């Protein structure tokens, strides 16, 4: 019923119920008419819908609550001098206990993210990754949980040199700003143009040069799926256009990335992330090394995204080429860190929020951020 220092009692366990603690709760943003949105609190016709789903919220919010309570433990202890390794194992390990792993039930949505400065995402450690995280480090936590397939996408940025503070700043204002600007009927591509103008706003000084932080123009947010971390509608970060509105019932992860770089990214370093492509159907294989591998990811992970070290835990040797053929294959898809330019410094804030009937709340919103 209580948790104990060291996170290790299941979030299922502490609420007996089976009923978890909702997250922010708001009101839909008016619409430029001046519209307010507040007859949505209770209108009984969309009332009615949202309690028909109170099993799905639910599901999200068992999640979130292990999201919160593994980020507040993490933030307590990572410091420089562990090795990235040590720092995602020791999370993963605290994770998969309060989600309370159970195969495809219940589990991490995807690696843990952990990218270094000018990289702004996708870099998780792979075996024998000798990286130490260092003093003036800018390191971008981003993992996932889930609960049958209802997926929470939350990151924060860390540092321990004060003169990142307001580039954080920057991307968190930013990133606020995009989850107060989402609600139904609301353009994609105003949200992009409000989380731009905000971060933008922000001018920063590190180590005696100044910058104007840039939104990462290539990076964005996106609609999520059960079982699927990109839904198909993505979220700019900078004035886009995309090509629709946001729905009511669709869940949206709303992240951006602030760099004092070039503002955009591209594919660097040894790959980690790998997620089979979602449309892909059953493909029969007799070559059986991948024969095998493909079993395993189907088994394990489905269509969730993985990492090499979860390939490795999992007993399995001598599988590169194996994974490299069904990428070449285009079963499954790789995803490279994606770095800005050399000496850049990148953040990144991120949150998933739920296109309820009766409101819009940010499910992972937690006392920290
Ligand atoms: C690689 C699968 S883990 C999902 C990564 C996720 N945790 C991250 O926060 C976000 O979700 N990053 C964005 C930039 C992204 C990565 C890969 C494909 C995308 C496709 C459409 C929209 C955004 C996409
Ligand atoms: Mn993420
Ligand atoms: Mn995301």
């Amino acid at each position: 019923k209580v948790q104990t220092d060291p996170p290790s009692v299941p979030i299922c366990d502490l609420y007996p119920n089976g009923v978890f603690p909702k997250g922010q709760e708001c009101e839909y943003p008016p619409t430029q008419d001046g519209r307010t949105a507040a007859w949505r609190t209770t209108s009984e016709e969309k009332k009615a819908l949202d309690q028909a789903s109170e099993e799905i919220w639910n599901d999200f919010r068992e999640a979130a609550e292990a999201h919160r309570q593994v980020r507040k433990y993490v933030m307590s202890w990572i410091k420089p001098g562990m090795t990235m390794i040590e720092i995602c194992e020791k999370l993963e390990d605290c994770s998969r206990k309060l989600i309370k792993e159970n195969g495809l039930n219940a589990g991490l949505a995807f690696p843990t993210g952990c990218s270094l400065n000018n990289c702004a995402a996708h870099y998780t450690p792979n075996a024998g990754d000798t990286t130490v995280l260092q003093y003036d480090d800018i390191c971008k936590i981003d993992f996932g949980t889930h609960i049958s397939g209802r997926i929470i996408d939350c990151a924060f940025t860390v540092t321990f040199n004060p003169k990142y503070d307001t580039l954080l700043k920057a991307v968190k204002d930013a990133t606020n700003t995009g989850i107060k600007c989402a609600g139904i009927d609301v353009r994609l591509c105003d949200v992009g143009e409000a989380i731009q103008e905000v971060m933008e706003s922000y001018e920063v000084e590190i180590d005696g040069k100044t910058y104007q932080v840039k939104p990462i123009r290539n990076l964005n947010g996106h609609s999520i799926g059960q079982y699927r971390i990109h839904a198909g509608k993505t979220v700019p970060i900078i004035k886009g256009g995309e090509a629709t509105r946001m729905e009511e019932g669709e869940v949206y992860a709303i992240e951006t990335f602030g760099s004092t770089g070039k503002g955009v990214v591209h594919d660097d370093m040894e790959c980690s992330h790998y997620m089979k492509n979602f449309d892909v159907g059953h493909v029969p294989i007799r070559l059986p090394r991948t024969k095998h591998l493909l079993n395993v990811i189907n088994e394990n992970f489905g269509t969730l995204a993985f990492c090499r070290r979860w390939l490795d835990r999992l007993g399995e040797s001598k599988y590169l080429m194996a994974l490299k053929n069904l990428c070449d294959l285009g079963i499954v898809d790789p995803y490279p860190p994606l770095c800005d330019i050399k000496g850049s410094y990148t953040a990144q804030f991120e949150h998933t929020i739920l296109l309820r009937p009766t409101c819009k709340e940010v499910v992972s919103r937690g006392d920290d951020y």
